[PDB]
């Protein structure tokens, strides 16, 4: 059940009541489709079917062409001053994928695999370097072409197939050339996984097969929209009658923890002479977990995806922070953990849409408003910086622009208390300090008030 | 017809005479698609023409099956330093769709729907929470299944399709297997909104049948491809032999009011020994657009779209600010407004290619020209913040980087004026204000004379 | 042969042995696709198989009213603090092709391009503004209709055609519907290229048909998923019998120039007690390539793409500097260059995967290692910024977040050296310098020791 508390005193809410998803690592499996090596087709026989044929087993060739071209490439992706991800690390999505198809282009290791998928289309692979990987065939086009369409191909007659056969050679051959078309504008390199890639029976088979535990079978099952969000599906190598690339998939090693997410908005005084007032926001803004004794945070939206109650995110653009940093949203100026703020004179009005409500930061001239469908306004905001539920609101408006608030049901508390700004003296106030901190501004003031000192 | 003014003063540039097209709402219809709820497929015939009729029957249950997987989730979607992006607040761009697909959930609603759109393929339904919507029927393939496909499906014989059939199913069915597609690699929600989800033709009926203004409609079907862009595709239920999704589309509230888009450049001293120079540059870039008796101002360049000269922007991704803002292109020094900018000591030469010609920033050792295709050079600029207009010129070279220029038609005004930057004492220069303005600055200049004027 | 370099002193690594391929200008060429005027269809036979030509007819045209909606509108499209992003220039990236566009829309130059194309499917035409383009004919479904569709499209007889003629129609109007379904959800622009709109013969074709080098030819035809990534397709006009549209190809004027990458991460002193330390950030990262006497600057990392030991790259987002800029690496205190940094308080830990290996700063309490997948930890970080090299290191943890390292072969050096940070009195140090160099660093600290001087 989501829960969500508004801190007047800080001008910030904390929606509170989810449960964590958080991908770990990677799961590396190997996705073959066996080819058929055909060049020629031997056939003078102008026949309309025929013809059909031979147009849909040139795509078929074109296809095979182009994926030899983006194999000879190796695979790469490359995966606002309120928010801290600038903070982050760089890492290299990929990099575990790329290592698997790297393993692929040495030679027997193509062989090996197809051995394993003589008999069976699910085998487990020990490669030469010694990482075993998941394998699967999804598709058998040389069974196909060299079961239903020699015939018509290796010799000059070439008995005339039916229309049947024509049409489903084309369905059949559909897949191959959408691979070949996802690959060709991605450089290689796809996400998320499309169903041409990997269908969802193929996913929640292997999903299944995955020995993960049984929490993550389940987990992974129940939001595969998500699981093909965060995956990759890399181009390796079409050698030998075999087309094959790695599927990259989600480990989540951290599950159902508790998670809140963090809303900011400026906090400015509302006197009356324009420009005379001084602005502070928490930077700290975003998604955290706990993980481990710690807390994972995630600064920037895109790292997070929320399913219901539980929040889907990525480790990878993620800060490990101390526990204490929760303290922020209690008292900021607590003495466990420096808590992250900026300062400015811009007083801009803007709206926060929470999870079960609105932060509202209206000053100067600007009409800021909450409404009901069916009532209209119920509720005019005064200058600084306030906060209303979901329950009863259907809109926000501030200024020229209308927010649609989320009708997620869930409860609401409104935390009285002096706004901070108040206890900060202009006339030494330093409001230059786009990355700053609680400490940061008092060792600031401290000394202003010391060249002061000094002078006195 | 577009304008277009360069001050050389604060290196800067505006360009006039576009016609604003703001969404300021949305409007929520709901799509529907009634479905033939089957199962078995009893038959024993082993006929090529029934294959086809079952792999194609097959792909249709495993879209309803994969459809039931999303719908079992809630839709969600997660929508520089020279711009002040920063300032925005942050909206919940489907929550209105989504509140919309809560409600289909509601049982009795989905029978609703089913009995309005019983004779007609467009109707109005009042939902049980009091909200009157659109919906409409783009495709029966209950019908069609039980109409066309029943005897070979509903019994063991099975009496063989004609091969017309089988081509005429597979084309019907493929508009569910892509807009399946689309929402599976989406996690339900897509935008833009593709002619899958909705055809030219449905779009403009359902423009047609909105009860807004006919300049509204007139505006939304001479821009389709716009709308689409600021469109939402929400997979909602899929219950009871009908799949029905929420199309969420723009509202536009503001049109036809005059808009102008400000462009910014460093301005730099040119002092010839290197790093003895500062810098100073507008922060306020972007589109504004007179709205209310206020003004709408878009800082990222993602948030307006713009055809021909009518600019399409989201209110979203704006502040509301008094119409004094632009005063800051006539005088950044007015009383009234205080002008935002950013200092540095960085002068790196760049351009900025505007509507009607280019501002170049040009310092150290940088070659910066302008050129003709035909002629070549024909203006070597100097160090310093200069522009260039379009007519005449085709492209830009600003170091080894190459600018090819916009060829729009418009008139172009050079304003001389002494650079602002030449007003401001280096010694007392702040060159640290990444968020500032022309108060700010002065403020902190004259914190410096007062320490200096202590120790004198 | 891929290298790199790790300097302790800065807290940054250099990646060398890299090869460029720069874009520095457009070729546009003029792709067209030959329509057959058609309307009525005029036919009263109900055959199933002059049902679905008369459906497929259908498509077509709603195709094509689809497209001359699009035609109506002008083109148009849109193209982190410790980044050097905000440095930028904005350039205008179809400004090339759309004027180009514009003149196709002159009378007369649609037939005279129609007229070039009569007997050949590829021409170059001198367009009325004195501007010669390559012309290419893709597809030709004017005749195909004309020549197998019309006895059953323009008589009341209507003599039933084969269901191969029914197939081989849908199989040539689909790439028509798809090009028109590309253009309805992009507004009329496309990036990247995508086989539909060029498929990779024509590509290759219009390649080796480009008077550009032969490297250059070499280079873009072995490189094709990168070119059609770096390449935009714009929709010009349907008029005539006849759809344009401008396909806008990179131009590499810079090849196998060197280039190299740089990676930073931040670098603080290591105090016991929280909050008492003083952090630093080389904020120049980025791709480097040396061109034409100076170093094209690359700050983000979208713009670049590696292939190998080759990097693609755009320089429409890049800054021209002195080569001495490559001094910071070695002396980042050197007279001749003012290297840039960034200076905080905030002592957070992560990590940047390299090109070769991991740079790692780990702070506080926070668990910093590298493994080999076999044996498992191998190296425990101590506070500080430190590096390990890809060879016999598979991953790197860094807290909560698990780093895959790149497994590229090739040498990486440590170069040892006294952190820079040490050399700071934090008594003095400006920690509030968030766009910053080396010399702005220092002026800041003289001025504070003036004040200082003055009062003692
Ligand atoms: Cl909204
Ligand atoms: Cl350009
Ligand atoms: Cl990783």
């Amino acid at each position: 059940n989501i829960t969500e508390e508004f801190y007047q005193s800080t001008c910030s809410a904390v929606s509170k009541g989810y449960l964590s998803a958080l991908r770990t690592g990677w799961y590396t499996s190997v996705i073959t489709i066996e080819l058929s090596n055909i060049k020629k087709i031997k056939c003078n026989g102008t026949d309309a079917k025929i013809k059909l044929i031979k147009q849909e087993l040139d795509k078929y060739k074109n296809a095979v062409t182009e994926l030899q071209l983006l194999m000879q490439s190796t695979p790469a992706t490359n995966n606002s001053g309120r928010s801290l991800g600038f903070l982050l690390g760089v890492g290299s999505a990929i990099a575990s994928g790329v290592a698997v198809s790297k393993v692929l282009h040495l030679e027997g290791e193509v062989n090996k695999i197809k051995s394993a998928l003589l008999s069976t289309n699910k085998a487990v692979v020990s490669l030469s370097n010694g990482v075993s990987v998941l394998t699967s065939k999804v598709l058998d086009l040389k069974n196909y072409i060299d079961k239903q369409l020699l015939p018509i191909v290796n010799k000059q007659s070439c008995s005339i197939p039916n229309i049947e056969t024509v049409i489903e050679f084309q369905q059949k051959n559909n897949r191959l050339l959408e691979i070949t078309r996802e690959f060709s504008v991605n450089a290689g390199v796809t996400t998320p996984v499309s169903t041409y890639m990997l269908t969802n029976s193929e996913l929640l088979s292997l999903i299944n097969d995955m020995p993960i535990t049984n929490d993550q079978k389940k987990l992974m099952s129940n939001n595969v929209q998500i699981v093909r969000q965060q995956s990759y599906s890399i181009m390796s190598i079409i050698k030998e009658e075999v087309l094959a690339y790695v599927v990259q998939l989600p480990l989540y090693g951290v599950i159902d923890t508790p998670c809140w997410k963090l809303h900011t908005s400026p906090l400015c005084t509302t006197n009356t002479k324009e420009g005379s007032n001084i602005c502070l926001t928490r930077t700290d803004r975003g998604w955290y977990c706990d993980n481990a004794g710690s807390v994972s945070f995630f600064p920037q939206a895109e790292t997070c995806k929320v399913q219901s109650n539980r929040v889907f995110c990525d480790t990878m653009n993620s800060l490990t922070l101390p526990s204490e940093v929760n303290l922020c949203n209690v008292d900021i100026f607590n003495p466990k953990y420096d808590c992250k703020i900026m300062t400015s004179k811009t007083d801009v009005s803007s709206s926060v849409i929470t999870s079960l409500g609105a932060i509202v930061s209206c000053y100067g001239k600007t009409k800021c408003t909450a409404s009901n469908k069916n009532r209209g306004i119920i509720k005019t905001f005064s200058n600084g910086c306030d906060y209303v539920s979901n329950k009863g609101v259907d809109t926000v408006s501030v200024g020229n622009t209308l927010y649609y608030v989320n009708k997620q049901e869930g409860k609401s508390l409104y935390v009285k208390g002096e706004p901070i700004i108040n206890f900060y003296d202009p006339l030494v106030f330093p409001s230059d300090q786009f990355d700053a901190s609680i400490s940061q501004v008092n060792e600031k003031i401290n000394q202003s008030l010391a060249f002061i000192r000094k002078s006195d």
